[PDB]
C-alpha cells in the first residue's frame, strides 16, 4: 500500500516549482523526488488536486513512466518519486544544448511515444507533456512524469489549438496528447522551442489556435529522416481528428528505426 510511515522522508534540496507543489531531492529508501504543497492547511480545493493526482499515478508501472513510490500527508501534502540523475529534455536542448545524435533522438522519440501508449491504454490523458516533463534517467531511459494535469494554464507551446481556442470546457483528448508529443518531436529534430522569433505569448496564444501560426517544420536538421519528418507534420495536423493515435505512432517511429 501506498501511504509512506510519516516522518520517514528526509528532504534536502530545493530544485524548482511543480505543478500544485514544489519538488525537492530527498531521502526515503534512497534518492527520490520530492513533490510538496508547503502551505500548512490546505484547500479543499488544492487536495483534491492531490488526491486526484495520487489517484493516477498509483496506475502506472513502465520503464518510461517516472515510477510512484509513496505519498504522504502528514506534516504535508506530498509525492515521492525515482530519483532521476540526469535532465528534463528541455534542459538539454535548450539549457545547454547538448548535440545528441539522431538514433538518440529518434530513441527518445520512440521512448517518449512508448510511455504515451502505456498512459492511453489505460485511458491517462496526460494534458502536459512537455520536454519539461520528459527526464532523461541516466541519459538512456526515458520517464514521463509531472501527473498534475492528468486524469481519465499549463505550459503553452505544447497547447493544441483546440485546447487554446478554448472550445467548450473539455477540448482534451489523446489527440491533444499528441499535438504536445509532435512539439516534443519538433525540438527533438530541432534542438528548438517552436516559434522562437515571437516574444509574446498572448500574440503566440491567439495565432496558433486561430490557425495562422504553427510549427516551420524546414528547420529540421538534414540528418533527419523524412518520414520522422512526415509524422511530425502528422503529428501537428490542425484538424483535431487527422492526427494519429500512440499505437499507430510508436508503429511509424519504430518502423523508420531500422535505419
Ligand atoms: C524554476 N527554476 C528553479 C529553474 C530551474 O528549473 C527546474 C529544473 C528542474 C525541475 C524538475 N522537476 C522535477 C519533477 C517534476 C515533477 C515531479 C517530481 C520532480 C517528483 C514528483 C513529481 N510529480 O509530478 C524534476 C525531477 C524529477 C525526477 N527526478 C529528478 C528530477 N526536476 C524543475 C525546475
Amino acid at each position: 500500500d501506498w501511504e509512506i510511515p510519516d516522518g520517514q522522508i528526509t528532504v534536502g534540496q530545493r530544485i524548482g516549482s511543480g505543478s500544485f507543489g514544489t519538488v525537492y531531492k530527498g531521502k526515503w529508501h534512497g534518492d527520490v523526488a520530492v513533490k510538496m504543497l508547503n502551505v500548512t492547511a490546505p484547500t479543499p480545493q488544492q487536495l483534491q488536486a492531490f488526491k486526484n493526482e495520487v489517484g493516477v499515478l498509483r496506475k502506472t508501472r513502465h520503464v518510461n513512466i517516472l515510477l510512484f513510490m509513496g505519498y504522504s500527508t502528514k506534516p504535508q501534502l506530498a509525492i515521492v518519486t525515482q530519483w532521476c540523475e540526469g535532465s528534463s529534455l528541455y534542459h538539454h536542448l535548450h539549457i545547454i544544448e547538448t548535440k545528441f545524435e539522431m538514433i538518440k533522438l529518434i530513441d527518445i522519440a520512440r521512448q517518449t511515444a512508448q510511455g504515451m501508449d502505456y498512459l492511453h491504454a489505460k485511458s491517462i490523458i496526460h494534458r502536459d507533456l512537455k520536454s519539461n516533463n520528459i527526464f532523461l534517467h541516466e541519459d538512456l531511459t526515458v520517464k514521463i512524469g509531472d501527473f498534475g494535469l492528468a486524469t481519465v494554464s499549463g505550459s503553452i507551446l505544447w497547447m493544441a489549438p483546440e485546447v487554446i481556442r478554448m472550445q467548450d470546457k473539455n477540448p482534451y483528448s489523446f489527440q491533444s496528447d499528441v499535438y504536445a508529443f509532435g512539439i516534443v518531436l519538433y525540438e527533438l529534430m530541432t534542438g528548438q522551442l517552436p516559434y522562437s522569433n515571437i516574444n509574446n505569448r498572448d500574440q503566440i496564444i491567439f495565432m496558433v489556435g486561430r490557425g495562422y501560426l504553427s510549427p516551420d517544420l524546414s528547420k529540421v536538421r538534414s540528418n533527419c529522416p523524412k518520414a520522422m519528418k512526415r509524422l511530425m507534420a502528422e503529428c501537428l495536423k490542425k484538424k483535431r481528428d487527422e492526427r494519429p493515435l500512440f499505437p499507430q505512432i510508436l508503429a511509424s517511429i519504430e518502423l523508420l528505426a531500422r535505419s
